């Protein structure tokens, strides 16, 4: 919260609708047809919701030395579970996927 | 394990020397004055070291739409503990942070 490069430009929740083909599951996915994939995207500027201890040593020193360091990764803290319903070679599964679709968003 | 860039080019633990003044820790800690800080530095190609579904999701929509969906980012898997001494009004403590760190790297 509070973005210092303008609001909605730091890492926050997006959503990208993806087809079966985007995903490469056109194969073994028959349910759902498209996906609403959750997905953390944006800048990580200094005290941008750092995930620990280690996203403000990561924040000090690519501040410090931009050639040895990179910039504090926009990745998320949680994840919401989800629901494919898949082709086996005589029927249908249905299966329960946990770390799918992001839920929160962290720098590290 | 093989880095499809050749070896050492891809997502791995990196040694960084830093010093209480370059981590904007010269006020509050003490001791060590000198922190060799691991971090995780590299690219995540292709199946490199994916760490669940949603990194693979990263890498699919990367190649379709490389401007808006980001590669997944190479970050800490776990952590090794370190032990910091620090100034408080009335004197010292001495204290273990599991967040600081990093002792292995996957993509995420």
């Amino acid at each position: 919260d509070h973005c210092p490069l303008g609001p909605g430009r730091c890492c926050r929740l997006h959503t990208v609708r993806a087809s079966l083909e985007d995903l490469g599951w056109a194969d073994w996915v028959l349910s759902p047809r498209e996906v609403q994939v959750t997905m953390c995207i944006g800048a990580c500027p200094s005290q941008f919701r750092a995930a620990n201890m280690h996203a403000q040593i990561k924040t000090s020193l690519h501040r410090l030395k931009p050639d040895t360091v990179p910039a504090p990764c926009c990745v998320p803290a949680s994840y919401n579970p989800m629901v494919l319903i898949q082709k086996t070679d005589t029927g249908v599964s249905l299966q329960t996927y946990d770390d799918l679709l992001a839920k929160d968003c962290h720098c590290i």
